[PDB]
């Protein structure tokens, strides 16, 4: 079955027929769509069918489906199950693996991107140092200065169930949270109560706005340790205004790298519950999301008062107005910085091309309209005019609980 | 069975069983979503009509009375013998109240219950429509503070004496392709404004020209009236601030008018029943005056405005963007006239959707459309899940009439 799929801006239709090989489920039935809902140990069994559909993907992506290593392998991974329950991917396979789920991220508008990853492989880690030591590699290669490259370190998979690998952290980098006695909250409340088993696993913290919180690591299921992050790798932007001098004194400020750290990655059958990776910045993350949220840093008030803006009614638009010289201001500072960042214009238009272009040599491009449109100026960005179909395809970057809450502590 | 619809700003968490109800299909599968698309017999009438019956008599606390039971046998019985039947003016008014309230896209809902019905079931010419019309527009205007209204047209029949308005809205700008290539006017309506010009209209190939109702009433083939000028209200558009702004020459309706849907209730369809409510600003000020396919005004805007247009990262359509908005507001209330932001707009219908799940057990809503068209993430709607799915009565889409009529 065919599926149409058009631009309302330029009536462009594309066809879909990569939606035929989605296997998994999406929540929505046919009486109703679940859209816009945030969130809609392996048998032998299941095991083997996930591997061979993989390695058929695998080595019809190399142009060898059929081939005598195409057989080999496939038999050798059968036997690797049946005698050890798993089986281990080739470093070619984990690259390739790792790529498509990037490529298949259906919320990720940062996809033309997808075939540019570097992978490290941490396979042959053991302990929570082990993960550090891996981490900050990451970060340093990652950030480069500035010139940012996209990386995903990947972890031991899991195995039974009881040793797996975590990054406690939501990203590597990221500011912590403190609830005051007064009710109000220092820093960035997202973060709170992983601030919170921070300080009671030991750290120290400094109390500030901007604090950047301390890697938890958990290696081979046993407990969480606490390690920071070398000041020095650690790259931040002083967020100021080009036309507004009193904004670089509001204090804000943003690291450079985001570095998702909490998904779980499946490659084949197999789970990495570790596999941080990173890209760079949208704009609109940090400058609509991270400090205008109302639950975040919301900041729009001050910066209106600044700006003398009329607050008396909605109707003047005041959030709107403010609402667009912080992202100004964030675009402005990064870009001065030397730093990358792209911006919700240039980032969407690059998405349709993409997806374009996935359509006519892919068959097509699962996206996700709720995620994909930016969270400003929805309409005058392409992606607003697109349609667009959801649907998961493995290899796949899935969500996972927070560890705080399914851990065995010893 | 039981679906909970959690807002991830205030962490409130509802469950939902009202779409335990619904009975129309929603376009996705297990397997996709099409949550993005834009288009996703008298054995077949009796059960709509009983589904629909029930409801009402429920509605009025006399499910299983003999008043209902009366009802759905003398239903039953006319739909067996006339194959059809009629509604009591009591279930149309309902019907079409239900029809707004079930409407997944529409952001103004909290609203639905006072809604000024029109039964124009009687009318039989396209001159008798016009009539409707024009009081309808007036009604409705009431000298700029609006009133929401529907206007419902005779019934389908053997579709072949279906009553049509041609037009999209009742109010609406002509469009026409010049020879530069460009289009003058509202590029939405070049194809309509088209088959105006051919009708025989006149048209004075301006910027904002009111096009003229083309109305279609049993299956005849339609006719044009001009609405009189001195019922279509127009706001000129001003900045609070920016003295050059009126120089760029727009202005909008006041009056919103959906005049292209079809109306479902109980199995019955009325294929021309116009509705009109208030504009909310973000439709005119980002949709209609910003999109590269309408009056496309953002560069004109910015260039005026004096920004650097050389790079996208300065947000320069941005910024823009919110001017244009902030002008469109403040006209509209300097002449009195009403409209509302989506600041307000989105508060009340969290409002409203609270409402309907503690009242009804929720409310279908389509979070593609629900989120404004700018400034998303600070309305709180952009925060609220939504569950989406069809209930009855509704207003569904039908195709434009000059591609399925026989002149
Ligand atoms: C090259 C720069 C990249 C850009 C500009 C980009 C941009 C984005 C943005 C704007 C989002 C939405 C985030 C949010 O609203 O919280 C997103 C989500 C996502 N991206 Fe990308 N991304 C990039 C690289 C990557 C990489 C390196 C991967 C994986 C290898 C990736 C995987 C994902 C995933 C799985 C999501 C969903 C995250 C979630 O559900 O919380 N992205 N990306
Ligand atoms: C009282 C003020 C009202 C406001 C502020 C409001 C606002 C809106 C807005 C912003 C949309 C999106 C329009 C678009 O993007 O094209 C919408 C759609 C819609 N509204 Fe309302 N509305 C109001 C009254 C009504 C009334 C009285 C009815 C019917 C009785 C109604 C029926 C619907 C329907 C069916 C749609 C979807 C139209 C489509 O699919 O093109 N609305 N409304
Ligand atoms: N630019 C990005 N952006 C991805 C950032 C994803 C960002 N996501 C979030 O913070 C989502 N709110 C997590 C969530 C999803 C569903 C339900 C609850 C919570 C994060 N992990 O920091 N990435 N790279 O790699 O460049
Ligand atoms: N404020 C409103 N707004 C409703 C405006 C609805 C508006 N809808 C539209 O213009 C839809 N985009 C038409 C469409 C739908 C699907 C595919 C193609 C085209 C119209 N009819 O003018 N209504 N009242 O009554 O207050
Ligand atoms: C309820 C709704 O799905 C939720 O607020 C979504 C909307 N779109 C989003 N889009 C992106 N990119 N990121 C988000 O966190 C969200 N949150
Ligand atoms: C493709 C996508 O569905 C389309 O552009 C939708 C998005 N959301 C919308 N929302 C509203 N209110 N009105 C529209 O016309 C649209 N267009
Ligand atoms: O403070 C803990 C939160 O940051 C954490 O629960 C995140 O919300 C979750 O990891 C999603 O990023
Ligand atoms: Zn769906």
């Amino acid at each position: 079955r065919f599926l149409k799929v058009k631009n309302w801006e330029t009536d462009v239709v594309l066809t879909d027929t990569l939606h035929l090989k989605s296997t998994l489920e999406t929540g929505c039935t046919e009486h109703i769509c679940m859209g816009s809902i945030m969130l809609p140990v392996r048998t032998k069994d299941q095991l083997f069918p996930l591997a061979k559909e993989f390695l058929d993907q695998y080595y019809s992506s190399i142009k060898r489906f059929g081939s005598k290593a195409h057989m080999d392998r496939l038999e050798e991974v059968n036997k690797e199950i049946e005698s050890t329950s798993t089986y281990q991917l080739k470093d070619t396979e984990l690259i390739y693996g790792a790529k498509h789920a990037w490529r298949n991220a259906s919320r990720c508008v940062g996809r033309i991107q997808w075939s540019k990853l570097q992978v490290f492989d941490a396979r042959d880690c053991t302990t929570a140092h082990g993960m550090f030591n891996y981490i900050c590699n990451h970060v340093k290669y990652a950030t480069n200065k500035g010139n940012l490259r996209s990386a995903i370190t990947i972890f031991p998979q899991r195995t039974d169930g009881k040793h797996d690998f975590r990054v406690w952290n939501s990203q590597l980098i990221r500011y912590a949270g403190y609830k005051q006695p007064d009710g109000s909250t220092l820093g960035d409340p997202a973060n709170v109560q992983f601030t919170e088993i921070c300080i009671q696993q030991g750290w120290k913290a400094p109390r500030g706005r901007f604090d950047v919180l301390p890697l938890l690591l958990q290696a081979n299921g046993n407990d969480p340790e606490l390690f920071q992050i070398p000041p020095e790798l650690v790259l931040e932007v002083p967020i100021r205004h080009p036309k507004f001098d009193w904004f670089k004194d509001l204090g804000l400020k943003w690291y450079g790298l985001p570095a998702v750290s909490n998904m779980l990655l499946e490659i084949g059958g197999l789970e990495f519950s570790a596999c941080p990776f990173s890209g760079w910045y949208m704009g609109t993350e940090i400058g609509v999301r991270d400090y205008c949220d109302n639950s975040r840093y919301n900041i729009l008030e001050e910066v209106a008062k600044k700006m003398d803006l009329d607050m008396r009614k909605t109707s003047s638009l005041w959030k709107d107005q403010a609402l667009v010289e912080i992202n100004i201001a964030v675009l402005y500072s990064f870009q001065s910085d030397k730093v990358t960042i792209v911006d919700h214009h240039s980032a969407t238009e690059s998405f349709i091309k993409h997806m374009e272009n996935e359509y006519r040599c892919r068959g097509g491009c699962p996206a996700d309209w709720v995620w994909i449109v930016p969270p400003m100026s929805g309409s005058i960005t392409p992606v607003f005019h697109q349609e667009m179909l959801n649907y998961r395809l493995t290899p796949s970057f899935e969500y996972q609980p927070d560890p705080w809450n399914t851990h065995v502590w010893k």
